[PDB]
């Protein structure tokens, strides 16, 4: 078949660009404590222009202390009349970004909240003018001590949304002289966000894109009516294999084809998270050892890199795009400037399956197609043509310049399956590469921290992921034997996203350990209820983290400890008496082997040859009873898997 490429009556919609989300949560930690130069190499395969990935838009998360699907991300105000833009890493990622990219795309938005915006109730619409209060900072600071830019700023992740608080939102940041600083409502489902907008003029005005989640390619009516830009504004989700690459290909074309969206954004970013917490190795490529180096380039980078280097943000789409005959899809855009870009996907149904949604089979088979250009498009005599295969796979290879010397203005593919080609006028294309990163080699069975850092670089120890509460580097100035600990800072359960542990807890190590030693030197702040535990064995976390069973040690400030198989404490291995009061540093010890488990208490036996169940596998994690100010020093592991 014939496909007409032309622009003589028109264009099609302003392209803004494809990105990636770093958030919901936690999905960048582990790649904060990569050594050099490994950490800046992956940053380069992300954001560093003409390379890798190029990603034209970086998404975040505006941490709110709570449980946002991979762990906890730190706010900025923990407490009322606390403020503090130096804590996690998506300040310091974000700047990484901008310094490769300067005209990289930023976006924030939140998935919890800090409780006391609450005022008492689980809610973010109790205050509205407070929550606006504590978003808006979270910009200014962006701004102020980071010389940040926010682009674009979200309302509540998945969550419903109130119209009064956009408009009072909007109003705040114009108050604060941020009217460049643009809206995306919902980031949700298309509905009711859409009607919305048609119903209520002042909710229009304030609205600047319609951002969707997992459309499955496809809008809604209302959506066009608005005639706001219309974005999926969270996508993918699926794990980084070549199947996973083969949805990214297809969802990147057939999103604007098929739904009228220009602009992609995937979740996540690179994962940087322990691969056995929920939607492990769902990212554009893979981090998540930074205690030997290894990452893998994954393919959907180089999927990404099809669009991304031979496209930017103001770029437009030509009204004809669409799909091909045998199956497949064809988009093309150009600058206005003479430049044209043209990308063709042909994913088979088999290996670009998406988790969100599952398409029906369809098919796809061998095929021809002749591309002629029409319109000031006529002009043209060379293309620079990239291609990818995933399957004996092969990546990002160029190819031969093609040629249309012929006055036609026409040239012919033969398109396989599960194929991409890019065809532009280009020069700037370029597959990066870095020397191979080491092998991978399993989290050390031998791990120590003493926290002793004076200046750290970021608010955390290394490897510690929260998956309930939060976890600071801490200093005491005037106790020299503890002067440096962790400690867990939040004293009330967030406004919630997911289902929050009741006590808090920060996993660490590997999730395939079986036999291991846990200690570490503990500090019970609150008097008479305080409480605090390590443990081994935690088998789950993320969005799972109250299903979370292993070997749980708890000690009280009530002179009493516990010793159970779930974090919720509902299932008892043992109980007793031990000499424990607050605000006194004990050290608890840990062992567990087998059918059995013992406990220790400053280096005194407390429990032995207590019977756990076996086979059984997991993390080493720390911890508090509730939401609940403590202190942990000296922490050990060592384990066999
Ligand atoms: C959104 O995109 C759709 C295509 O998915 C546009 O609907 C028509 O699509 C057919 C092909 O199925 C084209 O031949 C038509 O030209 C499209 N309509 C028009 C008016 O051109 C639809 O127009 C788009 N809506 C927008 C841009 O608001
Ligand atoms: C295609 O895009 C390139 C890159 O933007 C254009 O080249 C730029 O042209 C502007 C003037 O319009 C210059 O200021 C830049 O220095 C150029 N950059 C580069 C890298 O060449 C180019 O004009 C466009 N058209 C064609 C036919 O290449
Ligand atoms: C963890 O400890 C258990 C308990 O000792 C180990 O299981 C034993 O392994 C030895 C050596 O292979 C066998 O002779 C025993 O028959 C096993 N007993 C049971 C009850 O399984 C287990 O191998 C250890 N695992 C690791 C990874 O070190
Ligand atoms: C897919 O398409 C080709 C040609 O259109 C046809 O030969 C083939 O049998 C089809 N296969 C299935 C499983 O539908
Ligand atoms: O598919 C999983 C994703 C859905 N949307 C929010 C993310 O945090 C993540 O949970
Ligand atoms: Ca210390
Ligand atoms: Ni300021
Ligand atoms: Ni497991």
């Amino acid at each position: 078949g014939a496909y007409v490429l032309d622009d003589s009556d028109g264009l099609g919609r302003e392209f803004d660009g494809i990105g990636a989300v770093s958030g919901g949560g936690a999905t960048s930690r582990l790649l904060v404590n990569y050594p050099e130069p490994y950490r800046s190499e992956i940053l380069d395969y992300l954001f560093k222009p003409n390379f890798g990935a190029s990603l034209h838009i970086l998404k975040v998360e505006i941490g709110g202390d709570g449980q946002t699907t991979d762990g906890t991300e730190p706010s900025h105000m923990h407490y009322e009349l606390d403020e503090n833009y130096f804590r996690g890493y998506e300040w310091w990622l974000m700047k990484e970004a901008k310094k490769r990219n300067p005209d990289i795309i930023l976006m924030g938005l939140p998935w919890s909240f800090p409780g006391w915006l609450g005022k008492g109730f689980s809610w973010p619409y109790v205050n509205l003018q407070l929550t606006a209060y504590y978003v808006v900072r979270w910009i200014l600071g962006a701004k102020h001590y980071h010389d940040l830019d926010i682009d674009y700023i979200g309302i509540w992740n998945e969550r419903p949304f109130d119209a009064n608080y956009i408009k009072e939102l909007r109003k705040m940041l114009d108050y604060q002289g941020l009217q460049r600083v643009r809206i995306i409502a919902s980031d949700n489902l298309w509905e009711p966000i859409s009607s919305s907008l048609l119903l209520d003029q002042e909710l229009w005005k304030v609205v600047d894109v319609i951002g969707a989640h997992y459309p499955g390619t496809y809008t809604v009516w209302n959506a066009k009516m608005s005639g706001k830009k219309l974005w999926s504004s969270e996508d993918f989700s699926t794990i980084n294999s070549n199947v996973g690459a083969g949805c990214w290909s297809r969802i990147l074309n057939q999103n604007y084809i098929n739904g009228n969206m220009t602009s992609t954004i995937a979740w996540n970013l690179v994962a940087s998270y322990y691969e056995e917490l929920p939607y492990g190795r769902s990212g554009l490529m893979t981090a998540q050892e930074p205690w030997s180096g290894h990452y893998v380039v994954a393919s959907p980078i180089w999927v990404s890199a099809h669009t991304t280097q031979f496209t930017q943000p103001g770029w437009y789409y030509l009204k004809t795009v669409g799909h091909l005959e045998k199956g497949g899809s064809y988009v093309a855009l150009t600058d206005g400037l003479g430049n044209l870009t043209i990308i063709i996907e042909t994913m088979s149904h088999q290996h670009s399956m998406c988790i969100r949604p599952y398409l029906p089979y369809y098919n796809v088979s061998h095929q021809l197609a002749t591309f002629t250009l029409k319109g000031s498009l006529r002009e043209i005599q060379e293309l620079q043509v990239w291609y990818t295969k995933l399957g004996q796979r092969l990546h990002f290879k160029q190819l031969d310049t093609l040629w249309l010397l012929d006055g036609s203005g026409s040239f012919t593919l033969e398109l396989e399956e599960d194929e991409i080609f890019t065809l532009t006028t280009l020069t700037t294309g370029r597959k990066g590469s870095y020397p191979p990163p080491p092998s991978s080699k399993p989290f050390p069975t031998n791990y120590k921290d003493d926290f002793n850092v004076e200046y750290p670089l970021f608010s955390e120890a290394p490897n510690f992921a929260d998956q309930t509460g939060v976890f600071e580097y801490y200093m005491n100035n005037e106790d020299r034997e503890h002067r440096f600990t962790l400690r867990q800072v939040l004293n009330q359960r967030p406004i919630t996203w997911a289902a929050d542990a009741s006590s808090t807890i920060s996993v660490i190590g590997d999730h395939h350990w079986t036999n291991m030693t846990v200690q570490c030197d503990v500090y019970i702040e609150t008097p008479r209820s305080g409480g605090v535990f390590i443990a081994g064995r935690v088998n789950k976390g993320g969005i799972l983290i109250r299903s979370a069973t292993g070997v749980f040690f708890w000690i009280f400030a009530n002179g009493s400890y516990r010793v159970t198989a779930d974090l919720g404490g509902w299932i008892t291995y043992a109980s007793g008496h031990a000499d424990v009061t607050a605000k006194r540093w004990y050290t608890l010890t840990l062992g567990i082997k087998g059918y059995f488990a013992f406990g220790m208490l400053n280096g005194t036996i407390l429990w032995k040859n207590v019977r756990v169940k076996y086979p059984g596998h997991g993390w080493a994690a720390i911890g508090t009873h509730t939401f609940e100010f403590a202190q942990f020093d000296n922490f050990r592991v060592e384990a066999a898997r």
